[PDB]
């Protein structure tokens, strides 16, 4: 099954996901200098004062902050975005070393992680309709660099001891995810995919241009989750980024000047 190692990761999910070689696969690289400020982009709207949290689970992969999205609650609206689009699940792809673990990168530099806060379009009734719209999913991607700890996080990290596993999952209620944004909503904007199988190309990401710092703490908290489940042989859970893929017919839009 895919993964992120060398005989199953990303250079092999094109063998059971033939759309990884699409026509709008993410992450891409962002040229700073090549985005193009968008005065047709409205105010982007990020509503999450009502955000209800459940559980978080990982899965293997990464670790997912799932939320109830069975009323608009938490919703993403604004820039690019036709609609409302209701927050579903959160998740981070880190790296090994704080030098990579970013999948977007910026003038091709990577971050230490990048946070995904996964959203799906109302007009389609549930995700997994939402999974066979071109706009079903708005996914707000916000890099993370090492430095100072984000007071909002720490809640996550130190769940992360009780999922170890693949297949564990906790109790995480009352987890406000207004604490790991930046202050600034500058963003780039562009049509992609999901960056893990099945690859969907439904995609608009919304990337933040400002990232948000974590301490080192915080992210070696992360690398010590594993890909394995319990009894298993320990694989620790790093690198699970995907590398940037080609911009094909493609244009950034910047919501700055
Ligand atoms: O034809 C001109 C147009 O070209 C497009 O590729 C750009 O996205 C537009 O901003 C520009 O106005
Ligand atoms: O807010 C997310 C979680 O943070 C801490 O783990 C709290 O102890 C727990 O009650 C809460 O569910
Ligand atoms: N796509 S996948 O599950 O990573 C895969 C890996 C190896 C061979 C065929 C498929
Ligand atoms: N990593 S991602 O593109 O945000 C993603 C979101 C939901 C499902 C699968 C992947
Ligand atoms: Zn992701």
């Amino acid at each position: 099954h895919w993964g992120y190692g060398k005989h199953n990761g990303p250079e092999h999910w094109h063998k059971d996901f033939p759309i990884a070689k699409g026509e709008r696969q993410s992450p891409v690289d962002i040229d700073t200098h090549t985005a193009k400020y968008d005065p047709s982009l409205k105010p982007l709207s990020v509503s999450y004062d009502q955000a209800t949290s459940l559980r978080i689970l990982n899965n293997g992969h990464a670790f997912n902050v799932e939320f109830d999205d069975s009323q608009d609650k938490a919703v993403l609206k604004g820039g690019p975005l036709d609609g409302t689009y209701r927050l579903i699940q959160f998740h981070f792809h880190w790296g090994s070393l704080d030098g990579q673990g970013s999948e977007h990168t910026v003038d091709k530099k990577k971050y230490a992680a990048e946070l995904h806060l996964v959203h799906w379009n109302t007009k389609y009734g549930d995700f997994g309709k939402a999974v066979q719209q071109p706009d079903g999913l708005a996914v707000l991607g916000i890099f993370l660099k090492v430095g100072s700890a984000k007071p909002g996080l720490q809640k996550v990290v130190d769940v992360l001891d009780s999922i170890k596993t693949k297949g564990k999952s906790a109790d995480f209620t009352n987890f406000d995810p207004r604490g790991l944004l930046p202050e600034s909503l500058d963003y780039w904007t562009y049509p992609g995919s999901l960056t893990t199988p099945p690859l969907l190309e439904c995609v608009t990401w919304i990337v933040l241009k400002e990232p948000i710092s974590v301490s080192s703490e915080q992210v070696l908290k992360f690398r010590k989750l594993n890909f394995n489940g319990e009894g298993e042989p320990e694989e620790l859970m790093v690198d699970n980024w995907r590398p940037a893929q080609p911009l094909k017919n493609r244009q950034i839009k910047a919501s700055f000047k």
